[PDB]
């Protein structure tokens, strides 16, 4: 399968900056969501889940087709809770009906990262909605109750290496788990993008406990939690080295996350040689808005 990026007709940087701005303004406005976390984290998770269905072997899944809009994918047990992100984006899509679904979902993630003070993430337009029969089956997103070997193997399907995996997982500085969604009991949440996932891993006194859904998770007295797959990053010696690197270099983490997240959001897409360069959107703050 080949998915060729096709620019929404006549659109350019300014059009997409307007969409970015609408998302960013709504992120600022709707501040009460999820006990005042806001919609930032769920939008990042949405962008990842619509991308993380990709399979490098046959180019099925991925962000291109915007298939999360279809019931099979929308109702994936792995996507429980993301409906909130979709509902957030609905009025945005209504205001800008010309943007494709894949472009909107991925741009939501970029906007959220940047507005939460994370790194700039270059972003490319041109995802094109594909039909319902192109929706990937459930079961392509990762389990959280597994070890480092599982994580490593899983991410090979997305063409991610050890550094890319550890960098991407840094997004777990954001938001929280919700028992009703995933069977994991949320701890201290955050809506500012930093390298504190790695600092928490290395510095907290972690205890392996069972939550009210009878699943194991790692908890600290300070009120933080880690999934078994999160904690696996300090159990595996190769992942541990990289965790230490990012814990000690905020800029390096930002740069590596930016590259890995763009790659994740672009997997499966063929960009014509004369396609526009990636866009780097200004934050509301940078615009004085
Ligand atoms: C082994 C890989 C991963 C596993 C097993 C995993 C699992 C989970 C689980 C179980 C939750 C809780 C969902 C809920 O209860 O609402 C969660 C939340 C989240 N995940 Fe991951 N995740 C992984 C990788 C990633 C990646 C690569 C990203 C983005 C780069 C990401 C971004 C997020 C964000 C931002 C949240 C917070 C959502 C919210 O607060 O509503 N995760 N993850």
């Amino acid at each position: 399968l080949v998915h060729v990026a096709s620019v929404e007709k006549g659109r350019s940087y300014e059009d997409f900056q307007k969409v970015y701005n609408a998302i960013a303004l709504k992120l600022r406005e709707d501040d009460e969501y999820d006990n005042y976390i806001g919609y930032g984290p769920v939008l990042v998770r949405l962008a990842w889940h619509i991308s993380g269905t990709w399979d490098k072997h046959d180019n099925t899944g991925g962000s291109y087709g915007g298939t999360y809009r279809f019931k099979k994918e929308f109702n994936d047990p792995s996507n429980a809770g993301l409906q909130n992100g979709f509902k957030f984006l609905e009025p945005i899509h209504k205001e800008f009906p010309w943007i494709s679904s894949g472009d909107l979902f991925s741009l939501g993630g970029v906007t959220a990262v940047q507005e939460m003070q994370g790194p700039k993430i270059p972003w490319r337009c041109g995802r094109v909605d594909t039909p319902e029969d192109t929706t990937p089956d459930n079961g392509r997103l990762p389990d959280a109750d597994k070890d480092a070997g599982y994580v490593r193997t899983f991410f090979q399907r997305l063409n991610m290496n050890d550094r890319e995996v550890v960098a991407l997982m840094g997004a777990h500085a954001l938001g929280k788990t919700h028992l009703k969604n995933s069977g994991y009991e949320g701890g201290g949440a955050n809506n500012v993008f930093t390298n504190e996932f790695y600092l928490n891993l290395l510095n907290e006194d972690w205890k392996l406990e069972k939550n009210d859904a009878n699943n194991e998770q790692w908890d600290s007295k300070s009120g933080y939690m880690m999934l078994p797959t999160d904690y696996s990053l300090i159990q595996d010696p190769k992942y541990l080295s990289i965790v230490k690197e990012y814990a000690n270099d905020q800029d390096k983490f930002f740069k590596d996350f930016s590259k890995a997240f763009e790659k994740l959001l672009e997997n499966g897409i063929t960009f014509p040689k004369d396609a526009p360069s990636p866009f780097i959107f200004k934050t509301l703050e940078e615009q004085g808005l």
